[PDB]
C-alpha cells in the first residue's frame, strides 16, 4: 500500500479539559493526521499553600493534550525539544506496535526535533508518556503523560448495538506528585531538576504520594473552572492515569456506560457507581444528566479525594424533578 | 403519577450480619418502604488489647444496617440526631439521583430530625455513608457507612437466564481504622471527637490503616459469632467497602456467581477464586456449599487478613465427600 | 465411581519460567497425575547489592513449579519435608474444595511426608501456597507459592468460540519481599528464620514492600535469561500473585486475549494494554508477536517496576514492518 495517496490533515491541540474539533463518525478513508508538540520544563504551583515543583510537560500543561483519531488512520507526530531545556525526552505510545511503543526511535536531546509515524489499529483510549532509559518514573511522575482516543470508524455502540452519540467530551487526567520534604516536615526547593533527582527517588521509594491532583493543581476543576452541562446533554468523560490505580466517582450520578479499561471492542458495563481504572491506562464514561445543580467528581479513596486534592466540579443547568428525589420533611427540631 | 396511591410498609432494621425479613420476588407494584435510623456516637473497642476509638454509627453498629427494597420502589428514610451527640451528620446514598446523593438535603444538627424520599431506579448493591462538608473521610472512616440492596422485580438470574434463589443472606462490612499513635508507639486516647480530629487527619494522611476489621471488631465473626450453613444451602454474601479496595476470598470454596461491582443488570462471573471490590462500592457473591467443616472468609491481602484482623468464619454442617478431596497417605515419618 | 480404573501418569516438574511437557487437548479420559515436591529452606540473594534473605521454597525455587492438568483429572501430590528443615509446612490449593483447600490435611513436620489427592473440577489458573496456623503471611511472603493450570478438555476458545492454540507457554511469578532494615537504614541479617520472625512481622505491618521481583531476583528475566520468541509465534504468559495486586504490561505489545481473573469459563477480554490481576490469584495472557526486537514486561506501577525491580525482557526474532511504525524524520538539530 502507498501511504502517499491518503489525504493529510493538520490539527491544532487544545489545553485540557477541552478537546480539539473532530467528528464522531469518519467521513473519509484512512488519512494522515499531523500533530505538533513542544516539550517544556517549568516551575508549577500545585496547591493553595504555594508548593512548587519542577514539572516537565508536553505543550506546557499537565496532563498533555488529548489527541483524537479514527481507527486505521495514520498518526504522524512531530516532537520538538527546544534548546532551553536540559534533559533528554522521548514519547512512548501504548497504541503503537513495536520498538517500545516508539521510545527507541524518538530520543531527542535539547535543541532537536524528530518525527514518528504509526498506525492506530485498535480502537479505545490509550496512554502515552515519556520513558528515558534510567529515569522513567521520575519523568512520568512530573507531568509527562497524556492520552489518545482512537474512535471506531462507525461510532460508539452500547451492549446491544445501538449507536451512542455524545454532545460534549471532557478529558480528566489524574496526577500523583511525590514532593521531597526535609527533616522538619517542610517541602524542599531546588534550582534545576538535576539537584532534585536524588531526593525525588528517595521520596518515590515510599510508594505513597504527597499530592494527588486533577488537571495539575488543587482546585483546578472547582469554582469558575468547573465543567459545564445541561439536563439532558450527553457527556463523555475520558479519565486517565499513568502510574497509580484510581476509582472515579460522580457524586449524585452514575456511569450509564463505562469502559473501565478503555477498549471499545468490548461491551461496556451498565449502571456503575464506582469503576476501577488500573494504573497506566485510560477509561471512558458516558453519562446523560437528569438533575440540575452542582456535581462532585472525585477519586473514591476519600482520603485521596478530600485530603490530597483529587476533586472536581460539574455545573448542570436545568429544572428539578420532585419525583426522583424530594425532601418530605425539612430538618426540624423534633 | 400520584405517590399517595401506592401502599406503604414499615420495616424494622436488624443488626448485621443479619438482614430483616423480605421476599426475593416482588408480589406488589411499587410501594413506599419506611425505615428509621438513629445516629449515635460511642466508644468502641476494636481489638483484643483493648484499643478504644470514638465511633459514629447509624443505629449504633459498625457497619450500618442493610436495607432491602425492590426496583422502582420508593425509599423513605427518617433520620434522627439526638440531643446528646455533638456533630452535624447527613446521609448520602449512591443509589439516589441528584443533590449529592441526598447530602445537600439531610443535614441535621444535634437534636433534630429529617425525612428524605427517593426512588430506587437501578438494581444492585449500593453504599451509603455520611458526608459533611469538610469532614468526609473522618466521618466515613469512623463507622458511618452501610449498604442497600435494590433487588430486581423478578429475581436474580445467572449468565444464561435461569433464576437464582438463595436460602440465606449475610452482610459483611469491612472497615479500616486509622488510630493515631504517639511518639512511643502507643495508641492515644481522647475525651470527645473534637480533640481527636487533628491527630486523625495527620494519621489518615499516611494512607495506611492501623486496623482492618470485619463487622467492627477483631474476631467479630469468629468463634461463637461465626456464620452458619449446611451442605447444599445457598448463601448470598453482600460485602461492602467505603474507602479502600478489598479482595474477598472464601478459603476452601469459590464464588459460584459474583457481581464484583454489585450491579445486577450485568451478567455475573463464574468460578471466581478471588474477586476485587473497588473502594466505595459493594459486591455480591452467591455460593452453594459442598463440604462440611469450618471455612475462612478473608481479605486475600494476607497481611491485612492475618496481621490487621480482617477474617471471619463459616460453620457448615453436613457429611464429608471422599471423592472431591481425600487424604491418601496421612503424614508419616518417611 | 472406582478411582482404581483410571490410568496413572508421572510428571517431573521443571524450574520456572519453563513448564513441563503436556498436550493442549486431552487424548484420554480422566487420569491420575502424580507430582512430587520437596520443601527446602535456603539463603537467597535477591538484588545486585547482595541483599540476603531466608527463603522457603517448593522444589528449591521462587516461585514453585507450575503444574498442568486437564479438567476433571485427579491430582495426587506427594509432599516431603526433609529432616534438615526446621519449620512446619502444609500446602493449600485454591482449586481444591473443602478442608481449607487441603491445609488441614497436609501438615508435615520436619522429616515427614504426606500425600493428598483431589479432583480438578474447574478450568483456569489457580494459586497454591503454604498456610500454617499463625504464620501464613510470613511463610507466603518468603517464596512458598506457585500456580496450577487446569486446562479444559477441549482447549482454549476466544470470545466467539474458535479454538486458540499456543506455541509457547511461560510462567512469571511476582514476589514482594519485606526485608527488615535497622535504624541506620541497612538491611539486617540472621542465622535461622526463628530469629527473623519478629522483625519480619514488624516490617510487614507497614504494608509497603522493600523488593518486588520477577522469578525471585532482580534482573532474573533480563539479559541472557530473557524469554524468547519469533515474529508470528503464539505465547501464553501465566502471571501469578499471592499477596499483592499487580498490573502486567508488555511494552510495545498488547494482550490479544486476557483472562485477568484466570477462569476459562468466562469470555476473555480483547486488546488490553494493562490488565489488573488481584492479589492471591493468577491471570493468563495470549499474544502473537508482530515485530522483532526487545520487549519489556513490567508491572505498570512504574515505581515498583523501575525502582524495586519488577521487570523482564522478551527477545523476538524476525523482520521489521515499516507499515505499522516508521521513523519519518530521524532526530535532527532543527
Ligand atoms: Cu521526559
Ligand atoms: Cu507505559
Ligand atoms: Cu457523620
Ligand atoms: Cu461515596
Ligand atoms: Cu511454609
Ligand atoms: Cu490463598
Amino acid at each position: 500500500v502507498d501511504i502517499s495517496t491518503l489525504p493529510r490533515v493538520k490539527v491544532d491541540l487544545v489545553k485540557p479539559p477541552f478537546v480539539h474539533a473532530h467528528d464522531q463518525v469518519a467521513k473519509t478513508g484512512p488519512r494522515v493526521v499531523e500533530f505538533t508538540m513542544t516539550i517544556e520544563e517549568k516551575k508549577l504551583v500545585i496547591d493553595r499553600e504555594g508548593t512548587e515543583i519542577h514539572a516537565m510537560t508536553f505543550n506546557g500543561s499537565v496532563p498533555g493534550p488529548l489527541m483524537v483519531v479514527h481507527e486505521n488512520d495514520y498518526v504522524e507526530l512531530r516532537l520538538i525539544n527546544p534548546d532551553t531545556n536540559t534533559l533528554l525526552h522521548n514519547i512512548d505510545f501504548h497504541a503503537a506496535t513495536g520498538a517500545l511503543g516508539g521510545g527507541a526511535l524518538t530520543q531527542v536531546n535539547p535543541g532537536e526535533e524528530t518525527t514518528l509515524r504509526f498506525k492506530a489499529t485498535k480502537p479505545g483510549v490509550f496512554v502515552y508518556h515519556c520513558a528515558p532509559e534510567g529515569m522513567v518514573p521520575w519523568h512520568v511522575t512530573s507531568g509527562m503523560n497524556g492520552a489518545i482516543m482512537v474512535l471506531p470508524r462507525d461510532g460508539l455502540k452500547d451492549e446491544k448495538g445501538q449507536p451512542l452519540t455524545y454532545d460534549k467530551i471532557y478529558y480528566v487526567g489524574e496526577q500523583d506528585f511525590y514532593v521531597p520534604k526535609d527533616e522538619a516536615g517542610n517541602y524542599k526547593k531546588y534550582e534545576t531538576p538535576g539537584e532534585a533527582y536524588e531526593d525525588a527517588v528517595k521520596a518515590m521509594r515510599t510508594l505513597t504520594p504527597t499530592h494527588i491532583v486533577f488537571n495539575g493543581a488543587v482546585g483546578a476543576l472547582t469554582g469558575d473552572h468547573a465543567l459545564t452541562a445541561a439536563v439532558g446533554e450527553r457527556v463523555l468523560v475520558v479519565h486517565s492515569q499513568a502510574n497509580r490505580d484510581t476509582r472515579p466517582h460522580l457524586i449524585g450520578g452514575h456511569g450509564d456506560y463505562v469502559w473501565a479499561t478503555g477498549k471499545f471492542r468490548n461491551p461496556p458495563d451498565l449502571d456503575q457507581e464506582t469503576w476501577l481504572i488500573p494504573g497506566g491506562t485510560a477509561g471512558a464514561a458516558f453519562y446523560t444528566f437528569r438533575q440540575p445543580g452542582v456535581y462532585a467528581y472525585v477519586n473514591h479513596n476519600l482520603i485521596e479525594a478530600f485530603e490530597l486534592g483529587a476533586a472536581g466540579h460539574f455545573k448542570v443547568t436545568g429544572e428539578w424533578n420532585d419525583d426522583l428525589m424530594t425532601s418530605v420533611v425539612k430538618p426540624a427540631s423534633m
